[PDB]
């Protein structure tokens, strides 16, 4: 029990020669996860559901930076797509070391107005989808593998109104991490959840003002000032790279004793 | 802002003349919630899905104790049943002051073995069902009403293996409480979640040993000793009345400033 | 099967504090004063502790008697452990036993971390943390088997947006950990230990430092401060009052609070701070 | 748009601690010793603080130099604020500036709440809580703009099953609250403040009190204690080691930890205590 796990020194942070799969990697946070993982030495499998051209673009940019990459189409709202995506994936590079469950959709609405169709729309992707991506990940990962789930500050937030559906779908993920950390440990796989605050993406551009009291008439410039001054003492807006960096840490040997945890990445936000 | 809300003294705990609806009140914890609420002066609407005779029995026992009661059939896994149950309910006693979302099912299994049918079975009732019971509750409750959701120690537990599905369905409820507490406050309604530890019910009798390492061969007598010594410094097993009492507190004026909270009722358990 | 025994009475009698004996530290003013009053109204005999407010303490005692219960005050400063030990010895001499102990006494503090002096750090921790811990030690020793111990915390123990508040916030955060740890030990005498964590509550403490929690609030009128507190800190849209806390303390002190131990109960109207 | 600027370098250089200067309190032994060593291997110049272990401190310094970085030890007891102030003044004189501060120094304690003396309560809080707070005050004043401050917490701050541990547990729990509150203040200099909360880790502290966390463990052999720790406290089935913590400290100290502030990072292998 005194044997050192992995190398001492800077090498413990290396992702050289690893093979990673990221869901929803054609845009936003997922895209940056794939890019950054590629820069650190990973062969990356870029999953997408709709954005086909964007996906082929991420694959090209990763090769340009010195790492191999490939894309695979699959909709997480369909367990069968998830099952085959993983079967294709292991055929591409021969193994799977890291899995980043990133795909997700957003939603806003007073509880009194939520329809069962909208509730199901969100949960099938944000919760049920991540669960099944995790199931297949367990079966296919190398012993000593990694699984990083995507949460949100909304799982614990206390002041965002009309956001129960989305918030609840993300809150469930924090519990999965703890419970899956136990089961998946029989394969020495760690499981954690990243919980970012607002990050500038297409998602952010579409609903940012929903998190801002009386912000319907704010200019894009004003929205970012609010985000910078209101959601962080460090006084700046969050960016995809802010998350990609933490994902890489968890994915490396440096995160070997971190499992069953929820890592908040929001610049000290209070929401 | 200095005006005292409600009466000073012991009367602030009274549930006299209130009308409450409890889902899954024909058995277990729900049954005790209805009984106790009835003893404190509430007219109770006993919902059930399958247990018809048990339901009529709870209604009779409540009348016997001095309060009116009535039963209504509805399956929470069907939004339409929930919609009509509430419409019937307000016709029975003329109004609705307290709603206890209690109905739930249990499930155990290693992540690698979970099927989409089982995952959906559990979430449709424990999560989607509670969400829609809450939606209808909001629409029908009196201003100053109450809504108590049913969680579990499993939402935060860290040592129960093969329990991700159930645990996650309950963990989502803690997030709903915070988010719904905001929306429902426009009607001065409070929303909280009760998170019990093991409580002796039919549920407990069926899966208690799943929470006990190497407990497959334990006698019922031995299971209770383990539960008493292992899950509580107070050295006893949890009982439905332990939960019913806290529900009554939240339902009264005494709980007027308690909203958006998760109240753990497990006798100081560590699971 | 012995495990099937119902603990306490079924029905509304489970909420009763009739004939109980309770001690409240710092009961001459604020939240502590209202705890004693409300506990008094539910039928408890109350020992009103105070460190400085002598005349106010005597007034609380007289008011409780007028409401139909018996009370008496005892002077003690929680900064001196010896004062606490003798306070409990005098307590049991007055009413014969002790059923409920409410550790309420506390002081507030604001200041950028760079400006905190060791004297100010010690000023606060000795009362808010060290004081509560020793009041808890004595409460254990003297409480009836099946008694109650409620510690005073704050929203600041978990708050994320209050600047220049590490000393006070840290002194309260430690209490949440004392509850979980003390709930284990004190259970050998069937005593339950919980922490109440209020949001802002209108007392003397609030009037002195409320604006410190409000960004650019230095020039706000009292009327504007309450509006901010009411609208910003609660979806229910109102300010917190001593009775909001007193009511939850009574629940915890009753048989209704029997299975609730080692917990933190936030009572802030759904605040986000 | 100024908000679109990427903070720091893309790729693996973001994980670099090359040419950084770090100070670690209690770096002559245990977790503190391994933090200094590992930080040294990633390219930092290290100031090795110690209060008593002089010879051990000198050994850590020599080992870091042998691994290719520069180091120096400074004697200081965190119980004396004046020793901390002068320690930081001597620190900047040695390497010219300070980029990373690791508040690691601490003592353990066990005892039923009924048996705790005020002298023992003060012994622990002065080092574990008051000490860390004043090491943090000085770290703020002397740190480079964009620096780092990592406080040492423990699993005990939130643990639910360790009996006779309210003093120590409470002293660590307060740190989690210091992180959230100090992250706000120290951000005016772009410094991030986080808390690492380890589970059991094999050090001298562990060897002295490990059995106290194990029910009926008083007669366990060291071999049996490790097996219990490995199987009971982790699904991964192994014991915690100083390197497991040192690695996470380095992450937080790097540009990779830039958006992580005001957080508690548990590093216990998925333990439940
Ligand atoms: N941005 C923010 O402020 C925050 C975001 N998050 C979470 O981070 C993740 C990414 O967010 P962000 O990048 O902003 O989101 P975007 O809206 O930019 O899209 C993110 C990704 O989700 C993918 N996706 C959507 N539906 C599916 C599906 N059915 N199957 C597979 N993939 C799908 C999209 O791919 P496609 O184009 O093919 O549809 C896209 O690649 C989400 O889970 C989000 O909830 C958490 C906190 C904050
Ligand atoms: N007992 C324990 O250890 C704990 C239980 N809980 C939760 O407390 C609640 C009650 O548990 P417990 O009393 O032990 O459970 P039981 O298994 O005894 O049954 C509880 C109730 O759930 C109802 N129910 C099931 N399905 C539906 C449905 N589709 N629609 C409406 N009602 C339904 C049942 O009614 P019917 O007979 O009509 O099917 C029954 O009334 C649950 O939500 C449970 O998860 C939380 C923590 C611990
Ligand atoms: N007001 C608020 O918004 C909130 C308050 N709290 C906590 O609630 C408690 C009381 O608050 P509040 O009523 O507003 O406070 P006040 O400032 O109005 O008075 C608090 C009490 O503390 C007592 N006290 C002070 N020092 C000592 C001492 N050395 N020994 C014994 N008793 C002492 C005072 O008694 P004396 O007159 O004799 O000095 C007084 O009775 C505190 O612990 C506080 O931190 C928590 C959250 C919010
Ligand atoms: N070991 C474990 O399992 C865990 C430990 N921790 C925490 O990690 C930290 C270190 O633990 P660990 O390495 O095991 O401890 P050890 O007992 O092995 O040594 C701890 C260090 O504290 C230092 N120290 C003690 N008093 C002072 C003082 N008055 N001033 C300055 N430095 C002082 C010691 O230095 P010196 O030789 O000069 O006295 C020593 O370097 C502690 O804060 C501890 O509470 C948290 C979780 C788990
Ligand atoms: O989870 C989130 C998705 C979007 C978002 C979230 C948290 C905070 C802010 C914003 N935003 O879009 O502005
Ligand atoms: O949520 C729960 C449902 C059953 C249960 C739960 C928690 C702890 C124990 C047990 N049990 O059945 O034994
Ligand atoms: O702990 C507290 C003491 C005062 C206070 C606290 C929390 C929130 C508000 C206020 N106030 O005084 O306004
Ligand atoms: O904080 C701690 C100090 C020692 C320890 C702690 C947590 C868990 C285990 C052990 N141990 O010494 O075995």
């Amino acid at each position: 029990y005194d044997a050192i796990p992995g190398p001492l020194g800077p090498q413990s942070a290396s992702l050289e020669g690893k093979v990673a799969l990221v869901t929803g990697a054609g845009r936003g946070i997922g895209r940056e996860m794939a890019m950054e993982l590629g820069r650190r030495g990973c062969k990356v499998i870029v999953n997408y559901a709709n954005s086909t051209e964007s996906a082929e673009e991420v694959v090209a940019a990763i090769k340009k930076n010195g790492s191999d990459a490939a894309c695979v189409k699959a909709n997480v709202g369909v367990v069968e797509d998830i099952v085959r995506m993983f079967e294709e994936a292991v055929k591409i590079f021969g193994k799977l070391d890291i899995v980043c469950s990133n795909s997700g959709v957003v939603s806003f609405g007073h509880v009194k107005d939520v329809t069962p169709e909208e509730f199901d729309r969100v949960f099938t992707i944000n919760t049920r989808g991540q669960f099944f991506v995790a199931r297949e990940a367990y079966k296919h990962l190398e012993i000593g593998g990694r699984l990083i789930l995507m949460g949100s500050i909304t799982g614990q937030a206390k002041a965002v109104p009309k956001h129960a559906v989305y918030s609840g779908s993300k809150g469930a993920i924090e519990t999965f991490a703890r419970c899956m950390a136990i089961d998946m440990a029989d394969k020495k796989i760690t499981v954690n959840v990243v919980a970012p605050g607002g990050i500038k993406t297409d998602m952010y551009h579409a609903v940012c003002r929903e998190y801002i009291p009386n912000g319907e008439n704010l200019s894009n410039e004003e929205v970012d000032e609010y985000a910078a001054v209101q959601w962080s003492p460090l006084r700046r807006v969050g960016l995809p790279i802010d998350i990609a960096r933490v994902v890489c840490f968890l994915a490396s040997n440096d995160g070997g004793w971190v499992t069953g945890k929820v890592i908040g990445i929001d610049g000290g936000a209070c929401m």
